[PDB]
């Protein structure tokens, strides 16, 4: 039993560790693929597929979450949204079940015809990216929306530096 | 300390996995990344890079090489080979060698900086893609050139009848 | 006489049918391209190509428009303006007049040497894209602004439960 | 019922045509893609898609086929040929069938879940485009291995002039 | 000593010749990279890069900068901000400083390692793209904020025909 | 009256260089466009854009031709030869000649309408890209074939290095 979670991670935090944590219990392995791989150096998309990659990693590891369990997979968008599940599809191993909040990615998955959940919020209210970016910008607490690991490579990469001086 | 191996995979043989255990030696980490990861279909490069991942997945667990040693990331194939360096940067973890028998990557890296080691080969005659490929189609003994795990995808996937269709 | 007339068609409307009617009566036949062939899944464009395709394909046959009299080809977005015409002349038979109320599409042509024909508007009001939309997730009377065999496509294809999820 | 026919036209020769008037025998309508309708003025392929759209046109208008038996739509290359079948979908009707001599196209739709036929040969050996293009080089008789109509385009369009020019 | 500075110039203004030759005090060359050269016909972006090549080489001219100076390079953008500085550097020749007052371009080259300066404001308040066009559509001055040469070029083109037939 | 030239320079040779000055005996200003832009790394396409722009800036300059009497404009290569001749005329200024000794360049002009001219052959035996490859391979005599200036850069920029790693 394998599910696919597609998300941006930008950056990756507790919103998207609690969930993966909640899909973990039902599933054997969990695809994580990080969409929006070309997208960097915005306000929207600060960091680089590999600075993600990086993150999640680092999370995932240090809450012992077993790295047999999961694959992290960088995906690029592409212009039609018609091919975009061929596209995950191509990229990715096999799967059963996909977890999102999002509308459009809920319906092109469900067109498809694979059974598509929404997973449960987790304080969606501070654990967004947006919240994120927000306070990183205004000198607000960013720290306590990320994992611990997530915020030392956001420190090691000088994610607040960039995210700043583009603003 | 972290290296960088780049291939296609195109499939993933005993000559990748001997290389890879090489690289473990000296490495704390492998990064590996699939090239040509929107190729598929051809004799050429016959799997997705998906049914890759996968490859290499069985192959390396099967062979108790631990998962947090190593990150497989896809990567297609860019227009510009003077862009293409950044673009694995871009899409990977920080790295301090590269891997490769390549010239063209290998080249590309030592003008980037980066130190490059060509690995040993390990039965270059038997051990190439192109032997792989060319024994499936002439029903020669293909299976001897790959790990078992391997095998049992490209079964799985019907690789070779896929392979015989196209030629 | 070939004249020729570019639009999204999302969806095919009686607005477009009604001017595609005015432009028959001065000329042989009509290409119709389909723009934004790439797009579809979204507020603004919601429906692909292939079903923008049966959607005219109905309407002007249930409108008795012979089949002879036109060509329905599809035309994906390029990035640069410039080529634009190009684009489409590469693409489509011969023309000689172009038709359309989009302003960047008339300029583009005129500055190729074409003559452009502003087709009067019928009803814009209520026969456009935006409104169909706007009705079909408001639950008003969409059906009243599209051609009964656009309805009909739209209903086999599950038009209204995927704008519906999109938004 | 409606069949799918993929082929690059060029040019449409009599091959073209007795086995698109093979699949009208079982078929209610046809769908025939124009293939690689980014490519022209090269040996292989010379004609750009709107040519070739008229070619076709005037083709089956003068063999007596109606017009609302088929579509002729354009559609360039991709990639990916993991996505090219969802490619076809996107910007075409629905279909059942499809039709094909090409190994890969065969395959591809294969994988896909669609009967695919191969269409009987109709004199392969002058009826290619290979043919058509290696007499109008060398003098040779290339009249005789297209439809009229598509001779009188070909001579409206200089395409003899061209293809020598690039030789 | 060779600098580098990148701009739309939609279209080459006062604002952007002053600075120009400012940077030409302290430096033996200045490329002057025109931007996003892919895109023309839109209120943001009206000029072609050609249309711009001829602007500039004309006002620089006429300002007695000798030829000799400077090199104009069109630069196409691309998707992934990652890669940008390469991309440039790709399509020049050496350069040691970067003079921009765009955040983005300062924050992605400094990334780089190269030293950018942000030189100074020259009536930002007037001498900006915005500003000529939101006057050349409402009748204003547009003229004053633009060099002599300038105007010519863009009275040759029909430069205010074609932003108001846009807007 | 302004002339244009295509070509890919790689590298600029005599060849190149004695054709571009019986060009400037007939026109005032000759457009050079750097073709291929975008390939590099390559046996037939081994330097970037940027560094062959200083080869011909070094080599036109160095032979005394003024910088006010022609552009240095880099292409890259687009999908589509239909478009090409408006890609660049979209990044040129105007031009009413073209000189080109290859048959596709040719013709696209000339369908286009520009009357196209083949410059004389200045030894090309010896003063081909192919040669000057060839021989910085197997050691010849490849200084021969280009100028002194050109020389310069290929060893600034460790071309021959590069270019034996490669093959
Ligand atoms: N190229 C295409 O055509 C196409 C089509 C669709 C989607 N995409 C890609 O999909 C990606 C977008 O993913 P996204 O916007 O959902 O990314 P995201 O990081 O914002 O969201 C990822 C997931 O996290 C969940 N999540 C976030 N905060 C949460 C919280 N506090 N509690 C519980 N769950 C929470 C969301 O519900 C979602 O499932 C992009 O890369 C986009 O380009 C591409
Ligand atoms: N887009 C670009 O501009 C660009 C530029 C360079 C390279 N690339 C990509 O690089 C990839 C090509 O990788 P490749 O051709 O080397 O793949 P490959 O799978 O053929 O080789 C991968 C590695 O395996 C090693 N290897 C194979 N058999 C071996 C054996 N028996 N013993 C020891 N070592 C062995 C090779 O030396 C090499 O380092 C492609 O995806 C290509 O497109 C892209
Ligand atoms: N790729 C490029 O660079 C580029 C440049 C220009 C245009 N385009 C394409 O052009 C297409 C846009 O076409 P559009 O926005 O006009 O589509 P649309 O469907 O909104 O309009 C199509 C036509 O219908 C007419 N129309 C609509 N309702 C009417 C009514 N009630 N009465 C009378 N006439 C009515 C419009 O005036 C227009 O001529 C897109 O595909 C766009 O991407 C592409
Ligand atoms: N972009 C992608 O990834 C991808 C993948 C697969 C195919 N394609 C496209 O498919 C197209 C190729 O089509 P093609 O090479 O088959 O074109 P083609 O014109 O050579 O052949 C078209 C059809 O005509 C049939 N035919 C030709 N002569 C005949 C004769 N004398 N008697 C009977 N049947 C005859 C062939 O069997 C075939 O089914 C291209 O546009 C190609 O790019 C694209
Ligand atoms: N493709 C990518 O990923 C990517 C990433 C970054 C930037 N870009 C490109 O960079 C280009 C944008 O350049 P831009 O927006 O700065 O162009 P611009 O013409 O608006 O500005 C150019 C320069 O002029 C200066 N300037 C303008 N008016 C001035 C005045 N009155 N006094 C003093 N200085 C003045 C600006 O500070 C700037 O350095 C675009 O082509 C964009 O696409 C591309
Ligand atoms: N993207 C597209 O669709 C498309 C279509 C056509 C051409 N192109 C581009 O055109 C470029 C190719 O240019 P090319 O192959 O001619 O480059 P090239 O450098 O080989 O030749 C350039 C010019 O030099 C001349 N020349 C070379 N040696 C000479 C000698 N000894 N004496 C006299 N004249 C000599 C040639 O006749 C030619 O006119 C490429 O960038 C190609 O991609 C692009």
């Amino acid at each position: 039993m394998r599910g696919l979670l597609v998300g941006r991670m930008q950056p990756f935090h507790r919103g998207h560790l609690q969930v993966i944590k909640s899909i973990l219990e039902e599933v054997d392995e969990l695809i994580i693929c990080i969409g929006s791989a070309q997208l960097s150096h915005s306000i929207r998309d600060p960091f680089t597929a590999g600075e993600r990659v990086m993150m999640l990693t680092k999370a995932l590891s240090e809450n012992g979450i077993p790295a047999s369990r999961y694959y992290i997979i960088p995906v690029q968008d592409i212009e039609c949204n018609a091919l975009w599940v061929g596209h995950i599809k191509m990229l990715t191993p096999p799967f059963d079940r996909v977890y999102s909040g999002n509308p459009l990615v809920q319906r092109l998955f469900s067109e498809d015809g694979y059974e598509v959940t929404a997973p449960p919020l987790f304080y969606r209210d501070r654990y967004s990216g947006t919240e994120v970016a927000r306070r990183m910008l205004d000198d607000g607490d960013w720290r306590s929306l990320l994992p611990e690991s997530v915020v030392e490579v956001i420190d090691e990469i000088n994610g607040v530096e960039r995210i700043k001086h583009l603003a």
